[PDB]
């Protein structure tokens, strides 16, 4: 288990070739596993650091995790600056021993692809005239829970306020240090920032950050999210550049019979002008392709099976690694997802909603890596073949789904969804998502204040 520090998921084609070689020659699985934190993992390493270090990469006592950055903003010009800041924050946080791990993101509305509510610290970019001017700071997200332990809970991030760009690092440092000092000293299961905030209060924590940073937060500046999905396919960037986002199921890059995904990406890496961007949805963006190069790149991607069309449902589904490598796994996730979505696709067709999607995620155990606690429909592994079914999150990921059914099997899950998707297909309002529908229609009570109402 080796994971690389790769702020914003930006990796060069040179670095890619180096990791492709290592994966194929020096690991049991021979795969490259894109993670939902915009980096990659090797599984079953049989020297890694010298291979990484040789291409300018480093693997993270350090309680920091990969700093995320919106991968493919609609306003393409904004990426360079936001990425610059994600990289600066990442370096600024590099070694204060944190009570628990600390996760940070840089978000560019209207996209919440990085799933900000799953993180301790989030900087939402505010731009004027195509230039970043500052950030809205949101603090306190975290999804991990422990089965049947009402003292644990998933929590969304709280708005602190707006800060001019110049105060970014001072604020980042102040948040980290306040959490370091105030984090629960005894119990590690209560050490996370989400718990600290609930114990001392948002305003108390906010006031201390201002005191330490030497600033005063301005009121939050308007921002809205429209979705969390990647922009699969070609999108026009700046100049004559184009970005091709490839859907990679479970982010598992391996050569399969008749679908040489790994080799295909290697071939693209060899002729690609710019670099690649690993997304928070475990997909890959071939970024900065000149218009004149589109056809070449597309030919390889197409021939390799990297552009095989899937339904919008599959594009918006996610699972954590789980078995066979995860030692904490309770139920299958990555290995369960493909056939599970085959079933969901059937249900969507049956109800005439094949063109629609439901943000559906499966996490192997309550640690929550698959981010099911921010999905419209989330499955949380409880035992082999059994999961807790949660419903009621929303498309943009700002609401935690309450547990609907507990410790049930796939057939039981499918039957429940068949019923629910049917009602949704027929009773939903114009453009109303599944999660919002289950809440409006009274199928599940919403989670309004996680620390107090997540558990029944
Ligand atoms: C690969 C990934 C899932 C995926 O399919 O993409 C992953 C994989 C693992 N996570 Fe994670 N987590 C992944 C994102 C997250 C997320 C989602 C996110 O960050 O966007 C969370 C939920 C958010 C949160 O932290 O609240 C998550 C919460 C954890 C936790 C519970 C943390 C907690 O605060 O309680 C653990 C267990 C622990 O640390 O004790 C954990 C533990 C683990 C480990 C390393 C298991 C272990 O402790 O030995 C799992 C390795 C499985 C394997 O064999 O590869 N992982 N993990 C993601 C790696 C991200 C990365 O590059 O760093
Ligand atoms: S949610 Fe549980 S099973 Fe899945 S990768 Fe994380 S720790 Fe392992
Ligand atoms: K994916």
């Amino acid at each position: 288990l080796l994971r690389c520090r790769l702020p914003g998921g930006v990796i060069t084609t040179k670095q890619w070739q180096a990791i492709d070689k290592f994966a194929g020659e020096n690991t049991i699985y021979g795969s490259i596993r894109l993670t939902n934190r915009q980096t990659f993992q090797f599984h079953g390493i049989l020297p890694v650091h010298q291979m990484l270090h040789s291409v300018g990469l480093d693997a993270l006592n350090d309680m920091n995790r990969n700093v995320l950055c919106t991968s493919n903003p609609y306003e393409s010009q904004l990426h360079a600056e936001a990425y610059e800041w994600a990289k600066k924050i990442s370096e600024h946080l590099l070694p204060t021993y944190l009570p628990r791990k600390f996760k940070t993101t840089v978000v560019i509305p209207p996209q919440n692809d990085i799933d900000l509510h799953a993180n301790d610290m989030n900087f939402v970019a505010i731009a004027e005239n195509g230039k970043l001017v500052g950030f809205n700071l949101l603090v306190g997200g975290g999804l991990s829970i422990e089965h049947g332990n009402k003292k644990t809970y998933a929590r969304t991030a709280s708005e602190f306020g707006y800060l001019p760009l110049e105060h970014t690092l001072a604020v980042a440092e102040a948040v980290v240090t306040t959490q370091r000092d105030w984090g629960n000293r005894t119990d590690r299961k209560n050490a996370k920032t989400k718990y600290t905030l609930e114990r001392v209060g948002v305003e108390t924590f906010k006031a201390e950050v201002e005191r330490r940073a030497g600033i005063k937060f301005e009121p939050i500046r308007p921002y809205e999210f429209t979705g969390r999905g990647d922009r699969i396919g070609w999108v026009k960037g700046i100049d004559d550049n184009w970005h091709l986002t490839l859907f990679i199921e479970n982010g598992r890059i391996l050569d399969y019979p008749a679908r040489p995904l790994k080799t295909g990406l290697l071939e693209i890496a060899k002729i690609h002008k710019g670099d690649f961007r690993i997304t928070a949805n475990q997909n890959l963006i071939i970024a900065g392709v000149p218009e004149s190069e589109k056809a070449k790149i597309e030919k390889i991607a197409k021939e390799s099976g990297l552009m095989n069309a899937v339904t919008p449902q599959r594009e918006n589904s996610m699972a954590c690694v789980s078995f066979p490598t995860c030692p904490l796994a309770m139920a299958e996730a990555e290995r369960f997802l493909p056939s599970f979505i085959d079933n969901i696709d059937n249900l969507m067709a049956k109800h005439g909603v094949s063109d629609e999607h439901i943000v559906m995620r499966v996490t192997g155990c309550p640690n929550g890596c698959g981010r099911a606690m921010l999905a419209e429909v989330g499955l949380v592994g409880k035992a082999p073949g059994r999961y807790n079914l949660h419903l009621g999150g929303n498309r943009i990921g700002t609401r935690i789904p309450r547990m609907y059914k507990e410790n049930i099997t796939e057939p039981e899950i499918l039957a429940s969804l068949d019923e629910l998707i049917g009602r949704w297909a027929k009773e939903r309002e114009a453009g109303e998502g599944f999660g919002d529908f289950t809440v409006r229609a009274g199928i599940i009570r919403p989670v309004l204040d996680p620390a107090r109402d997540l558990w029944d």
